[PDB]
């Protein structure tokens, strides 16, 4: 897999979602910070400093 998940946890790759804002609502991933999310306003907001450096708990549906 990509790097693994045993180091911290498995961190999401938000190298996209590059909107001036955030369209739609959809939450693919699962948050270690107790937030089911995935987008520019959910993670990428969080991830840059909306929460932490997010590690999703689950990389997919929950």
């Amino acid at each position: 897999p990509q790097f693994g998940l045993f180091s911290k946890y498995r961190t999401p790759n938000c190298s996209q979602y590059r909107l001036p804002g955030c369209p739609r609502h959809f939450n693919p991933v699962c948050g270690s910070d107790m937030s089911t999310y995935a987008n520019e306003c959910t993670l990428c907001m969080k991830i840059r400093e909306g929460g932490h450096n997010i590690k999703i708990i689950r990389n997919g549906p929950c």
